[PDB]
C-alpha cells in the first residue's frame, strides 16, 4: 500500500546521456547506437535566438565543430543532419550501453519520466504528464535542453520527449525524437500562445481508484451520473470530456474495486462542485491528473 | 524554472539490486562489494511473523539455503550473519557495478529517494522524507522489502534506508544499512504505535523560497514575526519548532531572494491561520514539507 508519483528507474537512460557543445552553447544529447540526438538550437548564439535561420547556421558548421563528450570520452563526429528541430550527429562508436528502445509520439494526457540533465550529467528524475495543450510543467534550467522523457516496458525504453524550450510563462515545450514539436511551438525566443489547458479527466478518475484501493474512501457517495450529465460539469470546470474509450480504459480498476466508472464520475462531480472541504486524498489537497489508468494498475500490482 | 519532487537518478542503485530467496520468501537484497544486505525477515514463514525467534530461525539456515540472483546470474553464498534486523550474505564475487558508497543514518525531516523493487527488479523511483516520527509514507507492496533509500553526492551513493515493514496503518518502517530501525519499530507482525507526527517546518519554509524563486509570490505579506511568536503558531498547527539552526540552514535562500527568514515565517503563519483560500503554490494545494533547504538549492541551481 501507499501511492506515490513514481518515475521509471532512469538507469537505462543515464547510460545514453552525453554533452554536446557547438561554439559557446552546451546542452545534452542522447546517444543511441552510433547516433547522438540533440536540440538544433545548440548551433545558435544570442543574436540568432529571436528568429534563427537554422539551415543557414548549420551550413557554417562542420562535423568537427560539434564536441560530444560521454563524461570521460570524446566521441568522433562523422556526420551531422537536421531532422525537424533535432540534430542527429553520427558518431564512429556505437554506445555500448544502448538499451532496447523505440521512438514514440505520446498523446496529450499520457505520462512519462524526465531525466533532467546538465552538461550531459543527470541531476534527477521526475514523473510528469503531457498537458492536453502539449506543454509540460517540468523543472528545467538553462543547460537542461536535450534532457529526455521516456517510458519503460520491461526492458525497452520508449523515448517520447526531448526538452527544447521554456515559454515566457515558465511552462515547458519540446519535441518527439524525430524533432517534431508537441503543440504549436517553434524553437524561437518569442512569446507563444499555448492552448487553453484542461484537467485530464480519465487520469483524475484513475487516481480516485488508486485512492480507494489504498484506503482514502471519504469521497465515495450515494450517487451515480451519466456521461452527458458528467460532461456538463467537466465543461464548467475545464476538464476533458469523458468518452466510452476512457470508461473502457478504466475497466480493470472498476473491476478490481467493484465501483462502476459512472459511480466514480459522480464522486468526481461532487468534488468539483463542493471541493475537498479541507480534506486530502493520497496526500493531495487537489485532484491529481498525472496518473494514467495504466500507471495506477502498474503501481498497485508491482509491475517491474 | 519549474519545481518538481525530483528523485536522484537511480542507475547506480539499480546495478546493486539483487533477489534473495530463503524457503518460500523472496525479497530484495543490496549487493555492494562481496556482501548482499537484506531484511532478516526473509528467513520467516507466516507462523513465525507474529513474534519470530530470529536467532533460532537463522540457526536452521545454511549458506546454500539463501538463493541470491542478480537477474541472470546466481551468486555463491560463502557466509551469512545477522546484524540487528539485516542479514549480510557474503558472496564469492564482488559486484562489478559497485559505486562509491557510504552507509548513513539520516535524521528525521531529511529527504531521500527510494528505488522500489520486486524480485530484485526495479519498478520505480520516488522522493520522500523521513517523518519526524521515523516513518515514511511510501509505496510498498508485498515483495518490496529490501528496497533501499539513498542520496547521491556527485558520484558517491549514501544509503540511508532499507524497507522492512508496513504498519497496520499503511505507513512504512525500515532500518539504516546496519539493520537498526528508525523509530521504535520491531520487525514483528503486530500493531505498533508510531509517534505523534509533525510537519517539517524548515522544509515548508525552504519550499516557500522555491515558490518565490519560481514565480509563486501571492503568499508574501506586509508582516514579520519572531521565533517565539512563530513557534506558538507552529505548536497549535503541529509543526516542528523552528530553531536558529533551521534559520541558519535557510541562509542561502534568504540571501538569494532577499526575504528574511522571519518574514517568510510570517507568510507561513498567515497560511497556517487562513489556509490557501482555494489557491495553489508550486502546483500544490497544501504546504509541502518534502523538500529540504539543500534540495531547494540543488534543484534551483542545477547540481548534477
Ligand atoms: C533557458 C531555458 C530554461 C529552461 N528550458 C529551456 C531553456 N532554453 C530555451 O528556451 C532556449 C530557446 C529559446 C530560443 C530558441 C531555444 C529554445
Ligand atoms: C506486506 C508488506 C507490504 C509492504 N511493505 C512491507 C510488507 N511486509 C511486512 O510488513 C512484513 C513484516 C511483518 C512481520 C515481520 C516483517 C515486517
Amino acid at each position: 500500500s501507499g501511492f506515490r508519483k513514481m518515475a521509471f528507474p532512469s538507469g537505462k537512460v543515464e547510460g545514453c546521456m552525453v554533452q554536446v557543445t557547438c561554439g559557446t552553447t552546451t546542452l545534452n544529447g542522447l546517444w543511441l547506437d552510433d547516433v547522438v540526438y540533440c536540440p538544433r538550437h545548440v548551433i545558435c548564439t544570442s543574436e540568432d535566438m529571436l528568429n534563427p535561420n537554422y539551415e543557414d547556421l548549420l551550413i557554417r558548421k562542420s562535423n568537427h565543430n560539434f564536441l560530444v563528450q560521454a563524461g570521460n570520452v570524446q566521441l568522433r563526429v562523422i556526420g551531422h543532419s537536421m531532422q525537424n528541430c533535432v540534430l542527429k550527429l553520427k558518431v564512429d562508436t556505437a554506445n555500448p550501453k544502448t538499451p532496447k528502445y523505440k521512438f514514440v509520439r505520446i498523446q496529450p494526457g499520457q505520462t512519462f519520466s524526465v531525466l533532467a540533465c546538465y552538461n550531459g550529467s543527470p541531476s534527477g528524475v521526475y514523473q510528469c504528464a503531457m498537458r492536453p495543450n502539449f506543454t509540460i510543467k517540468g523543472s528545467f534550467l538553462n543547460g537542461s535542453c536535450g534532457s529526455v522523457g521516456f517510458n519503460i516496458d520491461y526492458d525497452c525504453v520508449s523515448f517520447c520527449y526531448m526538452h527544447h524550450m521554456e515559454l515566457p510563462t515558465g511552462v515547458h515545450a519540446g519535441t518527439d525524437l524525430e524533432g517534431n514539436f508537441y503543440g504549436p511551438f517553434v524553437d524561437r525566443q518569442t512569446a507563444q500562445a499555448a492552448g487553453t489547458d484542461t484537467t485530464i479527466t480519465v487520469n483524475v478518475l484513475a487516481w480516485l481508484y488508486a485512492a480507494v484501493i489504498n484506503g482514502d474512501r471519504w469521497f465515495l457517495n450515494r450517487f451515480t451520473t451519466t456521461l452527458n450529465d458528467f460532461n456538463l460539469v467537466a465543461m464548467k470546470y475545464n476538464y476533458e470530456p469523458l468518452t466510452q474509450d476512457h470508461v473502457d480504459i478504466l475497466g480493470p480498476l472498476s473491476a478490481q474495486t467493484g465501483i462502476a466508472v459512472l459511480d466514480m464520475c459522480a464522486s468526481l462531480k461532487e468534488l468539483l462542485q463542493n471541493g475537498m472541504n479541507g480534506r486530502t486524498i493520497l496526500g493531495s489537497a487537489l485532484l491529481e491528473d498525472e496518473f494514467t489508468p495504466f500507471d495506477v494498475v502498474r503501481q498497485c500490482s508491482g509491475v517491474t
